[PDB]
């Protein structure tokens, strides 16, 4: 982030022209080359390279070649970067010094999914709702209202039920200078603890299961309560159609008088551990709503260990924002969400004082958030998350489609 | 377009695309749930192409057949208020005559919007949710095509514009765009819900 914010070339886009302004005071850009690329949903379509000849504090106009105009649905992204072809006393050849990304043009997907011939079958006991489609099974616990288990063939896919999550393992900025012996009550973690966010209990209110013309609809309503006060209400719909996809719509209302939650999302522990995480979204590195300008939108493929940031004092980490697609093992999640994926739960991160005491758990913990709080950083002894990065809207909506290999 | 009968309701789902010269500008997906109490819940999900200019509003529009003397609403302010001009409005239960819901600007335009509205009652109709609205005897089309306010004529019924989202109006000057970015509808995807019920 700092490298991106302190870069010596500023970029402006106007139509098909890039204005490059040099922030150097003395030197000409004699070791600078502008590479550009246009991609549709991470698939490259056009690229080129233009030498930079910019006077100190000057401007250079670069007219782009006729950019591709695909008919396929997707969003066009233009990325430019400045490369130093020659090594210097402090950098190697090929060093990237500055970069910038713009959204070029979006084509909305208006093509409909072809109607399926099969229909998922619903079975209703007092304990659970079971939905069967080919080799796939979904089981919802009727006592709790949450999706409790998933089957592909005969292999269980979940270890912990998919449930709403409104908290995160507190950061150094969340804690502030609050101490166990000397409590600072203005700190975010103190306000969350006093409000009962970490101890709030989900209580099922309504649960309906219906069969449509070509799908099965599960609707649930949950209230989170602490000492008689309702902090959050979550209303969820699950639509499982004949293609095996499960669309989940989540609508959450937050009491205006409780402190704004750290996140609004879903959380589950996947049973399988995979080597790689693939995602169409922002950046290769961990990025957050208030720290994401240095992340770029693309298709990223990392090892799972790369999705965890080894902070000395464990906390919420590894989040990737602006994510449209996430692939892990046989599972794919589509929508518009943030996520983190690791072998450590938020609970273990909260209750572990040092990172060497962390131990990997049985499966993979996935946190898919519709909304996430900013992390702050102006200082670490007072709240520093700006109001535009707090979750203060009171009502929140998101959607995510969960599908498997097929 | 799908129509299904549930255990205790009827569900209508529709999907619409708005297209101009081959380009899809907006997609609207709507669900209608009518249960046994007569209530009709409408959920609206709209996606806006990132390259089209940000829309002035995302809402629903209809012309009600009946004309009523009063408009009642639990929401912001007695006076017309907008997302970027609403600090002077207060949240309460307001009851006005219908003529008070129209602002007679000399050159007709969008007017009379009330933001932050949780409940709206007009005649036998009640709309609940979290929305902005304006209600009048003039359509947006007539306001656009009328040069002076004395040329306006009242139409047969009541035009109701219930918006989930509305653009700011600006005002720094009147010769360049002045609506701040926080008051433009740039999110790309938008969701709202409104329950429509009648006397009962």
């Amino acid at each position: 982030e700092a490298k991106h914010q302190q870069q010596f070339f500023q970029f402006r886009l106007s139509g098909q022209t890039i204005e490059v302004t040099s922030e150097y005071l003395f030197r000409h850009s004699d070791n600078e080359l502008l590479h550009w690329m246009v991609a549709l949903d991470g698939k490259p379509l056009a690229s080129g390279e233009v030498p930079l000849d910019v006077a100190p504090q000057g401007k250079q106009l670069i007219e782009l070649p006729e950019l591709p105009q695909p008919e396929s649905a997707g969003q066009l992204w233009l990325t430019v970067r400045v490369v130093q072809p020659n090594a210097t006393a402090w950098s190697e050849a090929g060093h990237i010094s500055a970069w910038q990304q713009w959204r070029l043009a979006e084509n909305l997907s208006v093509t409909l999914p072809a109607a399926s011939h099969a229909i998922p079958h619903l079975t209703t006991s007092e304990m659970d709702f079971c939905i069967e489609l080919g080799n796939k099974r979904w089981q919802f616990n009727r006592q709790s209202g949450f999706l409790s288990q998933m089957w592909i063939g005969d292999k269980k896919q979940l270890l912990t039920p998919l449930r709403d999550q409104f908290t995160r393992a507190p950061l150094d900025n969340d804690i502030g200078v609050s101490e166990a012996t000397r409590i600072d009550p203005n700190a975010w973690v103190e306000r969350w603890k006093a409000a009962g966010h970490y101890q709030a209990e989900a209580a099922l209110l309504q649960c309906t299961a219906d069969t449509l013309a070509d799908a099965v609809l599960i609707t649930t309503a949950h209230a989170w309560q602490h000492q008689g006060k309702t902090l959050f209400i979550s209303r969820k719909t699950y639509r499982i159609d004949g293609s095996g996809q499960m669309a989940i719509t989540v609508d959450v209302e937050v009491a205006s008088d409780t402190p704004h939650p750290a996140r609004i999302g879903l959380n589950c522990q996947l049973a399988q551990v995979a080597e790689r995480v693939n995602w169409l979204g922002l950046g290769p590195q961990e990025n957050y709503p208030d720290r994401l300008t240095a992340a770029c939108f693309d298709r990223w493929d990392l090892p799972l260990s790369d999705m965890y940031t080894p902070y000395v004092f464990p906390s919420e980490n590894g989040l990737r924002c602006g994510t449209r697609e996430l692939n892990y093992g046989p599972h794919q999640w589509r929508g518009d969400f943030q996520f983190n994926i690791s072998r450590y739960s938020q609970q273990q991160l909260m209750e572990t004082s040092h990172r060497h005491l962390l131990h990997a758990e049985e499966g993979t913990w996935l946190n898919i958030d519709g909304f996430h709080m900013g992390i702050g950083g102006d200082d670490s002894w007072s709240p520093s998350v700006s109001a535009e990065f707090q979750l203060s809207a009171g009502r929140y909506h998101y959607q995510l489609v969960w599908c498997q290999k097929g």
